[PDB]
């Protein structure tokens, strides 16, 4: 299925994923596709930050669901 | 998600947090559970002493991760 990722600049990117994909997998797609390491990605769906070890199906993410990508430096 | 907190006496407590919860909010939760003021709490993950203004996700604190709690009096 196809889901969209919205950035804070208003850009929209697309991914082909499956319900079984974990959030870290989706962050890995964004890394290969856009060059951002997962350490710097935060994914938000329905106002909730998504947990790496859970799947897209755990969050009821369906086809043409829109996630929000937020870029973040890691903790110091 | 569930996190674990380890003290200097080997005791393990647990909390139900969100990836976006700030370290300030985790200390308040420990205050809810143990009555210890946040001022007296130092939270540590991977040897790093965490910053109250960062989120758990900024430190790669995830499902069933174990933080360490050290108690210290304020400066203050």
């Amino acid at each position: 299925m196809q889901i969209f990722v919205k950035t804070l600049t208003g850009k929209t990117i697309t991914l082909e994923v499956e319900p079984s994909d974990t959030i870290e997998n989706v962050k890995a797609k964004i890394q290969d596709k856009e060059g951002i390491p997962p350490d710097q990605q935060r994914l938000i769906f329905a106002g909730k930050q998504l947990e790496d070890g859970r799947t897209l199906s755990d969050y009821n993410i369906q086809k043409e669901s829109t996630l929000h990508l937020v870029l973040r430096l890691r903790g110091g």
